[PDB]
């Protein structure tokens, strides 16, 4: 552990954390340098896995992860206050929150050119994993889990392609929240998902198929008829751009309806949090560097985006059959929704295990209640949020560790 | 207005009401007689509209509709306390909350034979419709709405052509929420909502296509396919009898995941407070009549249902143009799902007048949100209230009292 890097007394805390906690910066590819924050479990630290989570974007901040998903605390509105998260995930593991790729969030380069593309954004998180082993070799032994979201569907797998190559670290699975594995699935289910939740009707519906489809199946990826592109531009403006939710479907919108924010999302209360010049210092930020912004928009636009499924990434990792793997979503989310990825995943054709069933959760006076369905193949499962967004742990906590405590102890879920 | 039965003082109130209200018994047909319960509109009575709101069942009380959807108050969780409502319809209209058919809550008959069916409830309704005005002749000029949710989506169209024939009856309109319709549009929607919701999977999806579907128009209506049928029951099973809130997919269950209640429905609160002697009392309740309950066994168990589709009745009433119907219906509801009633409007064939586009709502601090989507057509409407349920004054009050306002005040919603 680098001593320097530990993160001593955090503004807007009441009672400070039981647990070590770092942050600071790891080597990436080039003269990169990414920003980590590091929580260790607050249940035996030399025994609790390693977690990396990585936020998508592309651009987009894994700090939007820990203060507002799944970290020890969550930010609250006022921008200055921290309250403990009872359903933290750094409970029961060693979470790696990690800034990237190269000028997203605190992380930058000496260069500054933060146009990059997938298999660059790869091997630099490689890179920067291989780092910081160095600087924390006593938790090269723990095991390993490489966790995700949106974007980081495309992160994931790639990255884990490159951890599987080296046996130093002791890769066990993976896990990717709402994600993006496959363009063509994600936008042909999304089309369904639009017209079944109500926001098309039969008109457009009707026109949809006389262009887009012939008999038992469409095409809304990559359709060439020109009637039903003009059609896929109605469902697109009706989607992502006349008011509703896109994260969450039965969410408000985020200050009314019509620097980059993800829309419909309010960044004010982790941004005013994060650009306090006393939080820099307490995470040993050096001062020279931009404001943080949850996303950075040179970066998104800058991006080049090679990968248009993640299906080899998968059957390459499920082939050496050493890793868990987990998709989940949450099913009122149409950025990412939850039918693209269990089409993904049926169309990997993997031994099945479990049949398709509920999965239950406990709670307070409500008694046990399903949480979402579960479909298992030998080491990859399938499984859904009920009535949880694009941020699993947001609009669902409790069913989110109860998740994520079941994937990491190989347990039925 | 009959004086005797004026509501005094209703137990439970901090502060009496600004408006008249009474509760009393209308005729019906043969030895049967409906309790009723009458707000005023709590702004000019004399010019505000008359609107029946009947809940369905078959077999369940309209006092639901008063204590937890849109009455003036509230019942609050303990059963004593009730709180008045903000939102209540009877600030514009003058409500008159019906319990029917002989049997349901506080009605009865003096035979005490409950059997009964779709036209013997419909010229119960209508005599006692008659019977109300008899009793109340200054309310016989005012507008007059019929209004009703669930089973009263048979209630209300057959009532409404009853009424259509007295000219005596000022009929102006008449309004559906998640309204039975038509069974098999019902049935075949439900099944497509069940997938495309995250209910169902892939394997059991096929199934049901191969089976009950042939060349893309589906049978899971009254499919005679055996293999059609064992893929139906399990549909049904997971749907109705396996942990969902049928009324509101994105719901708990209440009391866990497993007289006749409602399903997933506490009816603790409404019961206690209405089986307190002295609300009884208060509202002009013959002491010797059993226990109040929302729904009656007995009359849901004993009902003959007649009519399978209101295609007849609702064409019967559009081909007057003198009525302004609306169907609404919350997109999260299993029960009477929003595309079955969709379908069963645009199957109607009318002439389409707005097309189908989003509808707002203000709401304090978030501005402007869309509360669902609207199609109109000549003299009737569909309407949706995005993430409500079967209930929707009760899930979204704010969206149901706005799309309720602007549909008696004949304005685009
Ligand atoms: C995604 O980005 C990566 C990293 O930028 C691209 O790989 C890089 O490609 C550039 C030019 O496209 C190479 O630049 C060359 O640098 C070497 C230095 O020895 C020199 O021989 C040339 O004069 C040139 O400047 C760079 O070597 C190369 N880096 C790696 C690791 O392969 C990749 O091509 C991009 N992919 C796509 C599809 O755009
Ligand atoms: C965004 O959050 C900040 C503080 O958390 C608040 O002041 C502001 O009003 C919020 N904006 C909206 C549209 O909710
Ligand atoms: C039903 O409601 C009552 C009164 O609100 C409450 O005390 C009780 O916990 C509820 N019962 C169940 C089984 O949830
Ligand atoms: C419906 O009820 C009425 C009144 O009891 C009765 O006359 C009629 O025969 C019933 N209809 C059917 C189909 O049984």
């Amino acid at each position: 552990a680098p001593d320097q890097d530990e993160i001593q007394r955090l503004p807007g805390l009441a009672k400070q954390p039981s647990f070590r906690q770092y942050s600071g910066y790891l080597k990436g590819s080039g003269s990169k340098h990414l920003h980590y924050w590091f929580v260790e479990s607050q249940k035996d630290p030399e025994n609790s896995p390693v977690v990396l989570w990585l936020n998508g974007g592309p651009g987009c901040s894994s700090l939007d992860g820990l203060l507002t998903e799944h970290g020890p605390f969550l930010v609250q509105p006022d921008g200055v206050t921290l309250e403990y998260n009872p359903y933290s995930w750094n409970l029961i593991a060693n979470v790696l929150y990690l800034e990237s790729p190269a000028g997203v969030g605190f992380s930058y380069s000496d260069d500054k050119f933060y146009a990059t593309n997938d298999t660059e954004v790869a091997q630099s998180n490689f890179e920067a994993l291989q780092d910081f082993f160095r600087l924390f070799p006593e938790y090269k032994n723990n095991k390993l889990f490489l966790t995700g979201e949106s974007y980081a569907g495309i992160y994931i797998p790639t990255l884990a392609v490159l951890v599987m190559q080296d046996p130093s670290m002791n890769l066990q699975g993976l896990a990717v929240g709402n994600g993006l594995s496959s363009y063509e699935q994600n936008d042909n289910s999304l089309v369904y998902f639009a017209y079944y939740h109500g926001l098309l009707g039969n008109r457009l519906w009707s026109s949809l198929q006389t262009h887009c489809c012939s008999q038992n199946k469409c095409n809304f990826y990559d359709n060439k008829d020109l009637e039903c592109v003009t059609n896929l531009q109605e469902v697109a403006r009706i989607v992502g751009n006349s008011g509703l939710n896109i994260y969450n479907l039965y969410a408000p919108c985020a200050g009314g309806v019509p620097r980059m924010d993800p829309p419909c999302t309010n960044t004010t209360a982790a941004s005013t949090y994060l650009n306090n010049p006393y939080v820099r210092k307490a995470l040993n930020i050096p001062e020279q560097l931009p404001q943080w912004d949850m996303c950075n928009f040179l970066v998104n636009l800058q991006y080049r985006r090679l990968y248009r499924s993640m299906n080899s990434q998968y059957l390459k990792l499920l082939s050496s059959q050493k890793y868990q793997i987990l998709l989940y979503n949450g099913d009122v989310d149409m950025a990412c929704n939850f039918m693209g990825d269990e089409w993904f995943v049926d169309s990997l054709n993997q031994k099945m295990e479990v049949q398709r069933r509920p999965w239950l959760v406990k709670y307070g006076d409500s008694g046990e209640q399903i949480a979402g369905f579960v479909k298992e193949f030998s080491h990859i499962a399938f499984l859904t949020i009920k009535g949880a967004g694009h941020m699993v742990p947001t609009d669902k906590p409790l069913a989110a560790f109860t998740m994520f405590s079941r994937f990491l102890n190989k347990q039925p879920y």
